């Protein structure tokens, strides 16, 4: 390539004027907001060397009519026109160059649009908006090849953890062009770097052209290739079909640079100087300072109506990782706190879910769990919905060109996209106020699930930002799923989290330069994840790695998340509590994995900083890319060594909410993942001093030992894969006061005592046991006489209804039961060996394997007894008890709520009587069947339907039949046809077919065929040698009737008392009539509602009899 050259530069009708602080100079142009040129203790930046009066208004070139005015020794205003009669352009607006020591500010304090234009309004004519405006051609900084060290790095966003999203590259002529966006971008001598921040929401495209507030230009000039950086375009007033969007989504544009010298004291100047001068330009992400602290991270789940996780339990999984990990900060995503859970109910935000506790206990989780960091996010969705959601609405939803639905998610229900922008220019933002209202505050983040893909239409950076500003407003830290987005506002995403979805192309943001920026600011990063190759083997600063326990995907290891917590995130965090400073690569390696072989760049030494001047040095222990110390690193803070491999000594000097610890708290944590002795330095100030090693379990800090000082260090050999901590005085545990607010204490057997309960008989009979996932339960085994457990209920109403379950897994023929006595009165329910596995996938005592109950299953259900209190409630008890038996009983998790059912004789109460279920006041789950196995352990699709006429309702978008039978609620399965297998059942403890008894069984229900579904009576434990069933055959109930049809059916007890009912998915084959995908999904063909179940002991005479 030839040395390049362009036009030189007369400057002979151009009137400079210049502003000023005490260290940096700016010449500006008088006829136009260009500065020309930097200067900073006697150094020189230029910035746009070659006039360029144009601006581009929604696309139109205009030469603006400007006026000048210097307003003080620092700032200068023009007053810019703009017209253009062609494209009906009639405007105004002021801008302001204003110097701040080291930095230049550029803003538009004001724009005025002639054209009438009303936020929230019609309008006519969309080109009548001012739309857009463009400072494309005016770099606000750049650097040129004639200088010194001239050279320019900039990140695009990359998810690869094989392609780097930053570009480095020499100024120089000649030189390859240059016209591309970037996020962050810094010029550079070898004199002063120059960082420029754009509150932009351009974008240019997806990937690496997303995100791109600045772009770099090559522009010759003369003899010299200069490299500028531009704001990309801004945005303001913008509408949708016509319709104006809100005046909040006009944000007035913005951009800064700053210009300094060496920063990091590595006597050079480059990129990294220029970033650390960028944070105090840049925009920072509402919510990012907790950030840093919230060490464990995890998802509670609820789905599907079974209230797997009520918000009162959850305050009790925040009391174990609390004791375990010695007051480490968490962030615990409620995954279904509205409506029947999960995927239930989308867009009404306030919607807080009824039988997970409401509002109320909500409110309790939130205030509770301050004292331990437990910060709470929601996980809500702005894309899609359902028709039971009250915000389902023809207007709102998404149509395709042709006028189709664009259908979205279907699991419990079939749902349809909505659009987005409709949504914003239609009232979105009062959802978010709605639910604040209701919610008041104390809330963390809001996760918006999904948005970023597409299904909602425009989810791009200028929709995304607005998006979170609405929820930032509100006082919420916003949260993402994918790693692409919602780059400026974002705090966390799940795909760079869970480091297990979605492989190598879809992680974090693989960009040196973004992270050195804001690593302290968000989890959003590349994380070890070795299979995904590149910049995931071993980052020197570890990444955001999350696992669950408590139902998300079917996760239930709590020690191994504990492990995980420790192995990945306790380092994670710790750099958190620093900036970036000094970042070195070294030299590529080349690496094989999935499918390519390619070369990469590591980084091999990052440093950081505080306020207080420390000092961490990051090294990585090899560049040798098959060596293990390539996978290994050194870490020192102010020059001592604190992790070094495997192993680590690391202080911690913050509790669980970041706040700095008194100096009789500061501590320090062991982890080592391998076996083996270590040995360590301490600091001064632990040298002298007695220090105090505790192992970490789920009880606290346990086994106490005094340790050896031996010439101002320790010796360590422990085991691998265990915490400890470590103290220079004594320390105990506090009370935890567990299971306050949920009238019993400990309810999940987690205070490692049973002292508390009143026992009656052989104590020596009742134990705390781990399940094989370790979850403690209660165990009743090897008992001659009854044992009986009991506790009061405490904090009680007066004269309420009240439900209270116990998990029961029953492996004896022993009665075991729950007895409540009001002191006016006494209910008990009680079962026999129990005969139904656990198949909620999202429930932690499921039937899988690996947290099976004992012998690799579990049949835990939810035992029940419905009772009310009188006027008095000091002496309403509780009983747990088990006639003799040899066999175990396993008891976990006693809850005790306030529920209005009616379903004993038309009466709340457990007793004699009819029973009946309308389904419009259970508790939780799908009472008294319980989910069957036919998909296996699942998020079962089967729920309690919520009705929203017309939208759930025969007739609406030819839906066949009724997701409601008769009042709110009904019991649904949806498209669970052709399984030949059980979908759910009754047990004897939920209810019991007694001996000899007869009872007939009526229901009303709606099929969308003949024969998909057959109504069944068996015994004992069901088995797909499969079991006997009495078949009922179940015809479709719209073809031939207007409505619901009612079924009857006699059943006869069992002598072995065991006899069950319940609706099973034939082998035939269901018909959609013609209908596909989603119409036939959403219009019921393959659906069984059921409602309006009784239950009837009844004597056979007259024609019964035949
Ligand atoms: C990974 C993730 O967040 N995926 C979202 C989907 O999640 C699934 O939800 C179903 C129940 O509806 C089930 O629990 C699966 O285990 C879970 O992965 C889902 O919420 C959809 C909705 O559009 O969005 C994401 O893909
Ligand atoms: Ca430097
Ligand atoms: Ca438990
Ligand atoms: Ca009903
Ligand atoms: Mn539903």
């Amino acid at each position: 390539m030839e040395k390049e050259t362009g036009p030189e530069v007369d400057d002979s009708k151009v009137t400079y004027d210049t502003i000023q602080s005490k260290v940096l100079k700016a010449v500006i142009d008088q006829a136009f907001p260009r500065v020309k040129e930097y200067s900073l203790n006697g150094h020189t930046l230029p910035g746009q060397v070659q006039q360029f009066n144009q601006v581009f208004i929604n696309n139109h070139r205009i030469t603006p009519e400007v006026t000048y005015k210097k307003i003080n020794e620092t700032t200068a205003e023009y007053l810019m026109k703009l017209r253009d009669d062609a494209h009906l352009i009639n405007a105004e607006m002021t801008v302001r160059l204003q110097v701040v020591d080291n930095q230049l500010h550029f803003d538009v304090t004001k724009i005025v649009n002639h054209n009438q234009v009303t936020p929230g309004q019609k309008i006519d004519d969309e080109s009548k908006l001012l739309s857009s405006i463009s400072f494309l051609g005016n770099a606000l900084v750049s650097v040129s090849s004639d200088q010194t060290g001239a050279k320019f790095d900039g990140a695009t966003m990359s998810n690869n953890t094989h392609v780097s999203g930053d570009d480095h590259i020499d100024v120089t002529n000649p030189m390859k062009d240059l016209a591309k966006g970037y996020m962050y971008g810094f010029v550079s001598t070898d004199k002063l770097a120059a960082g420029v921040w754009s509150n932009s929401q351009n974008s240019y495209g997806g990937g690496s052209n997303d995100w791109t507030r600045l772009t770099a230009y090559k522009e010759t000039v003369g003899n010299a290739n200069y490299v500028g950086i531009h704001s990309s375009e801004w945005q303001w007033e913008k509408a949708y079909k016509g319709i104006v969007f809100p005046e909040y989504t006009k944000e007035l544009p913005s951009a800064k640079v700053v210009i300094t010298e060496d920063a990091n004291a590595d006597k050079n100047v480059d990129w990294q100087d220029g970033a650390i001068a960028y944070r105090s330009i840049m925009n920072n992400p509402q919510g990012w300072e907790k950030v840093k602290d919230i060490t464990a991270y995890r998802i509670a789940m609820n789905f599907g109506s079974q209230a797997q996780n009520p918000f009162l339990m959850t305050l009790d999984g925040i009391k174990k990782i609390n004791l375990h990990t010695d007051g480490l900060g968490q962030g615990v995503l409620l995954k279904g706190y509205g409506s029947e859970g999960h995927d239930s109910g989308h867009l009404n935000y306030a919607d807080i879910g009824k039988r997970i506790g409401g509002v109320e206990d909500f409110k309790t989780l939130i205030e509770k769990a301050k004292k331990y960091g437990a910060h709470l996010g929601i996980h809500v969705n702005a894309s899609e919905t359902y028709p039971e959601s009250k915000y389902f609405n023809e207007k709102i939803l998404r149509k395709n060109p042709d006028g189709s639905y664009s259908y979205g998610w279907n699991w419990l229900d079939q749902g349809i996209n909505i659009d987005a922008a409709y949504d914003l220019a239609h009232g979105r933002l009062a959802r978010w106020e709605d639910l604040k209202k209701k919610l008041g505050d104390g809330l963390d983040f809001i996760y918006v699930d999904v948005w970023g893909n597409g299904q909602s239409g425009d989810n791009g950076a200028w929709a995304t930002h607005v998006l979170a500003k609405e929820i930032n407003k509100q006082g919420w830290r916003f949260a993402i799923q994918w790693g692409h987005g919602g780059e400026y506002d974002s705090t966390f995403h799940h795909w760079a989290a869970d480091l297990t979805y979605g492989g190598y192309t879809n992680k974090g943001i693989n960009s040196a330069i973004t992270r050195f920026i804001r690593n302290h600011q968000k989890d959003a990063w590349v994380g070890d994840y070795r299979s995904y190759g590149g910049a995931a083997n071993y980052p020197l600063l570890g990444g955001y790695s999350m696992k669950d326990f408590e139902g998300w995907q079917g996760r239930s290891d709590y020690n191994g998340y504990v492990t995980n917590l420790f192995a990945h995130d306790v380092m994670t965090k710790y750099f958190q509590h620093f900036t970036v400073s000094k970042w070195e690569n070294g030299t590529p390696v080349t690496m094989t994995d999935n499918g390519s072989t390619y070369k990469w760049t590591p980084e091999m030494r990052v440093e950081l900083v505080d306020a207080d001047n420390n000092k961490v040095v990051v090294t990585r222990k090899s560049n040798d890319v098959n060596s293990p110390q390539y996978r290994e690193r050194t870490v020192t803070l102010n020059g001592r060594v604190i992790q070094d491999g495997s192993a680590y000594l690391t202080p911690w000097n913050w509790d669980a909410n970041g706040k700095k610890l008194s100096t009789d708290k500061e501590k320090m944590y062991y982890f080592n993942t391998q076996a083996g002795a270590t040995t360590w330095t301490l600091p001064s100030d632990w040298a002298k001093s007695k220090v105090y090693l505790y192992k970490l379990t789920d009880q606290g800090k346990t086994e106490e030992q005094e340790l050896t000082v031996k010439d101002g260090k320790i010796t360590l050999d422990l085991l691998a894969n265990q915490p400890y901590v470590l103290y220079r005085s004594k320390q105990t545990n506090p009370e935890m006061s567990w299971s306050e607010g949920m009238h019993i204490y400990d309810q999940g057997f987690n205070s490692g005592t049973l002292k508390h309960w009143t026992i009656s008989g052989d104590a020596s009979k009742a134990e705390i046991v781990k399940s094989q996932g370790a979850n403690d339960m209660l165990r009743i085994q090897g008992n001659k006489e009854k044992v009986s457990l009991t506790q009061k209920l405490t904090g009680l109403k007066p004269n309420t209804k009240y439900a209270v379950y116990v998990g029961v897994d029953n492996r004896s023929n022993a009665k075991a039961s729950i007895t409540v006595n009001t002191g006016e009165k006494e209910v008990t329910t009680y079962t026999n060996k129990s005969l139904a596995l656990n198949y909620v996938k999202a429930y932690a005592h499921n039937t899988r394997r690996n947290n099976a109950t004992v012998d690799d299953t579990s049949y835990f259900q939810n035992m029940y007894a419905f009772f009310t209190t009188g006027a008095d409630v000091s002496n309403v008890t509780l009983t747990l008890s088990r006639e003799a038996g040899d066999e175990a009983t396993y008891f976990d998790e006693i809850r005790t709520f306030e529920n209005n059912s009616s379903m004993y004789g038309d009466k709340h109460d457990t007793g004699k009587g009819t029973f009946k279920q309308d389904f419009e006041n259970v508790a939780q789950g799908i009472f008294p069947f319980v989910v069957g196995g036919v998909e296996g352990v699942e998020d079962n699709r089967t729920h309690l339907s919520e009705k929203h006429d017309p939208y759930t309702q025969r007739g609406w978008n030819g839906k066949k039949v009724d997701d409601v039978i008769e009042g709110n609620w009904s019991l649904k399965t949806n498209g669970l046809v052709s399984r030949r297998n059980l979908v759910y059942q009754t047990i004897p403890q939920n209810f019991r077919f007694e001996a000899g008894k007869t009872y007939r069984v009526t229901f009303e229900y709606e099929a969308g065929s003949d024969n998909t579904y057959a109504f069944v009576v068996g015994k004992g434990e069901f088995q797909s040698q499969a079991s006997n069933l009495e078949m009922h055959e179940l015809p479709n109930t719209w073809t031939d009737s207007k409505k619901a049809k009612k079924a009857t059916f006699l059943v006869t007890g069992a002598e072995t008392g065991d006899t069950w009912v319940g609706i099973y998915s034939t082998g035939n084959a269901s018909n959609t009539r013609g209908d596909s995908g989603g119409n036939a999904n959403f219009r019921g063909y393959n659906d069984f509602m059921m409602d309006n179940l009784q239950i009837e002991e009844i004597t056979l005479t007259g024609k019964m009899l035949t």
